[PDB]
């Protein structure tokens, strides 16, 4: 593999998502549900970048990223949050020297489920 | 499993982003890179739906959804359209009685990709 990437997002799918995403261009994710058990990841198998999702609880991603470059062991590893919209202009401000930009997030899965079902259930 | 989906995109990352979304849901996915292998899947294990990408080369998918509609054998099979834009009311309109609906398909993997390239290769 070339590069070990921590997908950090408490949906499954999202996560499973992203795994086959970087699985197919040899990057080696590994994962984590919650931001507790992202900073647990980094200690014990250090990656190359996190991707880190936003929200969650109780712990969500800026409290997380604000762990994650506290903490002396973390610090200088790069960041890229994981979004459902796209950062405000204060955002990108503030957390500017902790990340290194943000990804949205696909939807598709919503839509997918829904057309199908809409098609085959049972009304 | 329930419900057998045809997923064809002639983009292997599409397919396989598709594959991933659908199993976790308990639906079986079947896969086809183009037009023509999509129509030997139809008559080799019919599926219960299909996932048909408009572009493609040398057939694009209205043409291979013209050959599914024709074809007598496969005509009554569900269709749901692959997009990059949402259909024209041309679009929808034209051919409302062939498909049940578009689904636009996820981008994530090219900001992905070009974010964590810009973050870890050597520039």
């Amino acid at each position: 593999s070339l590069y070990t990437i921590l997908v950090v997002d408490d949906s499954p799918m999202i996560v499973d998502v992203f795994v086959t995403m970087l699985e197919r261009g040899g990057y080696r994710p590994i994962t984590a549900f919650s931001g507790e058990e992202c900073l647990e990841a980094l200690n014990a198998t250090p990656p190359d970048l996190v991707l880190l999702d936003i929200m969650m609880e109780p712990m969500d991603g800026w409290e997380t990223l604000e762990r994650i470059k506290t903490d002396p062991a973390t610090r200088d590893i790069p960041v890229l949050m994981l979004t459902a919209k796209p950062l405000t202009p204060e955002e990108a401000n503030e957390y500017g020297s902790y990340i290194e930009d943000y990804i949205l997030k696909p939807t598709t899965h919503h839509q997918l489920y829904e057309a199908i079902e809409h098609v085959l259930a049972r009304r």
